[PDB]
Formats: structure tokens, C-alpha cells, sequence
């Protein structure tokens, strides 16, 4: 109703944060700069290891697409 703590929930955002790390691993194409597949993997809590894996496919799509919607202008 008001308290809304259940929304921000450290676990809720934990889940969202893990994907970002996964995306970072997709920066392995950009391995012309430093990317540690070990680190990202180990940064993700083994508990939800599957989540990293599943998200990895998602981030693979997002890596190969290139698009991703960067900055660009585009304003009404």
C-alpha cells in the first residue's frame, strides 16, 4: 500500500543487478579491452547460478544485436 519496501526489495534488485553483470560478459566481443569472464561469473551468487546462465543467452542476443538503443537524440 504505502511502505513499498517489498518493491525495492534487496532481493528484487539483486536479481536485476546480476543481469547487468551478465551483459558485461557480453563485452567479451570488445575483449580488445579488459573483460574477465571469471570475475563476472564469480560475482554472481552461485545460489542463482542458473539465472546467470539463462540471462547470458538474453545478453548474447543483446550483444549481437549491437543496437541496444544507445544515446541518440530523438525527443518530442
Amino acid at each position: 500500500m504505502l511502505k513499498n519496501l517489498a518493491k525495492l526489495d534487496q532481493t528484487e534488485m539483486d536479481k536485476v543487478n546480476v543481469d547487468l553483470a551478465a551483459a558485461g560478459v557480453a563485452f567479451k566481443e570488445r575483449y580488445n579491452m579488459p573483460v574477465i569472464a571469471e570475475a563476472v561469473e564469480r560475482e554472481q551468487p552461485e545460489h542463482l547460478r542458473s539465472w546467470f546462465r539463462e540471462r547470458l543467452i538474453a545478453h548474447r542476443l543483446a550483444s549481437v544485436n549491437l543496437s541496444r538503443l544507445p544515446y541518440e537524440p530523438k525527443l518530442k
